[PDB]
């Protein structure tokens, strides 16, 4: 079978990434390599009028008193679930053609997120700013797909100083500097890499529960438990009488643990240039696990799904 | 040669009497190799959030009486429906890994009141005719939904409309209102659902008949296709967008293979029970993939069962 290569390129926003997978995606040929964007068109205007504007003004109105928590919660949650669409589905579409993992790969597929950025990762940093549920997020987390083969995910890293500098010369429509809401989310994905790391060392959160009372992947020793995702849900709503979880969160955590643990983290700096950047990914690629086809014509299909999304959603 | 697994996913329209039929015949079977998945009741009214049924209920209301916009209850509407899939999501997800491929009588046989879908196509698509969900949230849900396992049998209920009205008055759920529109609309999508099924499984091809919508198997018109002809999914020049598109390819992947059946609720409580039983006969059973599959599955719908059902 020809095989391909998926690398999805995650992180908190403002760091490089797009620039990043666009200046990598130039190198290759036009055949060999495809671009599947952040789906803007759909956030804007397809699945709902300005989501990103929405999301942005609910914080500001919560942080200003004028909408309750709850009210917050409802506008967030729907809103991520708009934001979540079309990566649901395109991961729903690509799983079928993905066989095992497996020599210059046939296609390669550069992704601008994957689905558990707007499944999990946001969601949950909504959460720490108080404009979602614990159990709402839990809910996103119990719908993630299952995880293909061959799920190579980079996220970034930057010293704080230099992404709240780069984040306050960008003015991207509908966002508002929030720097609260930048280190929720730098710290849900710094949470996530070491969730990855502690699940492939062994880790399992129910006999280490415990512990909780309140970075890098593929490498280093096993993180504490405090030190990953299972610690944002130590939180009061989620917890019985007895003071253990209740057992419908427990699942939910379980399944987090399934997802997560089957994952290839890499982790790449963007404290340079755009082109170190691109340069620094590409050498982070030779590490990354390919998969099979399942079809000789997946290719083909694959393709040009990713150019029909690209061009329906992309900017 | 793995021990084998009948899972049962008891739904429709609510009001029909699902959930009296089902206790009952969690009765007849020994306690120990058949389990009742009962309505995650608990999780709907507390843990997950404050009465979400009431929410519901109150929020198509007052966009009924106009003292709240499409918009607003859409974005009720939706959270909303994220809570009460929950319980379905998580057990489904876990479940998984446990399910076998299709296969001397099961070795533990669970009944759940109401599949995923319930939550995840249905209810969302009938809230959408309510004019309370956009049809782009619709298809965010189904685009969400898990992967069709082996041996999913879904019983679907039948119940002549005045009867159904009636045995709605007296099955209304914690904060529930008497909603004659939504009853219609709810009935539709499930007869849509049913007739959905069959088109794909004797070889329907949406994309293939869907010009049909603007000019031997049911009519697409006559599928739950048909409420995705609506004007937010499409582009300038009518085409749908392919986004939407392959959720629509998702939701024909999903029901074609969940097997369908239909209990008559027109009959005495006992009656439902007998009839629900001999549907067994045509369902699909599974083997499971680990030894201790079986009585790990037992504890999740029994605690599943004592945790969340009321
Ligand atoms: C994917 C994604 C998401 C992006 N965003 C924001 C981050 C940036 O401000 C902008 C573009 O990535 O949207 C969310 O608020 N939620 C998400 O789920
Ligand atoms: C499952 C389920 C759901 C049930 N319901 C309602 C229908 C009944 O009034 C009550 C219990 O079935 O909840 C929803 O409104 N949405 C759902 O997703």
């Amino acid at each position: 079978m020809p095989t391909l290569l998926r690398v999805y390129i995650d992180g908190p926003h403002g760091m490089g990434k797009t620039t990043t997978t666009q200046l990598l995606v130039a190198l290759g040929s036009r055949d060999d390599i495809v671009y599947v964007p952040e789906p803007m068109t759909y956030w804007r205007v397809l699945g709902a009028s300005e989501t990103i504007a929405n999301i942005y003004t609910t914080q500001h109105r919560l942080d200003q008193g004028e909408i309750s928590a709850g009210d917050a919660a409802v506008v967030m949650t729907s809103a991520q679930i708009t934001m979540g669409m079309p990566y649901a589905v395109t991961d729903a579409v690509l799983a079928p053609h993905i066989g095992g993992e497996a020599p210059p790969p046939a296609l390669t597929l550069i992704f601008d997120r994957h689905p558990i950025a707007a499944l999990l990762c946001y969601p949950a940093a909504r959460y720490l700013m108080g404009s979602m549920t614990p159990q709402a997020v839990l809910a996103f987390v119990a719908l993630i797909p299952p995880t293909l083969p061959g799920t190579n995910i980079v996220l970034g890293a930057l010293p704080e100083d230099r992404h709240i500098d780069r984040l306050a010369k960008r003015q991207r429509p509908g966002e508002r500097l929030d720097l609260a809401m930048l280190a929720a989310i730098r710290r849900v994905y710094g949470l996530l890499a070491n969730t990855v790391r502690y699940l492939q060392c062994g880790g399992s959160w129910r006999e280490d529960w415990g512990q909780l009372s309140g970075p890098q992947s593929n490498a280093g020793p096993r993180p504490h438990i405090g030190d990953t995702l299972f610690t944002l849900f130590r939180a009061p709503e989620l917890l019985a009488p007895n003071g253990d979880l209740y057992n419908v969160f427990a699942w939910a955590l379980d399944v987090l643990a399934k997802r997560l643990r089957s994952m290839h983290v890499f982790i790449l700096d963007y404290d340079q240039s755009p082109a170190g950047c691109r340069d620094a990914l590409l050498q982070l690629t030779s590490g990354m696990v390919q998969t099979h086809v399942t079809t000789p014509g997946s290719i083909p299909t694959i393709c040009d799904l990713a150019r029909t999304f690209a061009r329906e959603m992309g900017e």
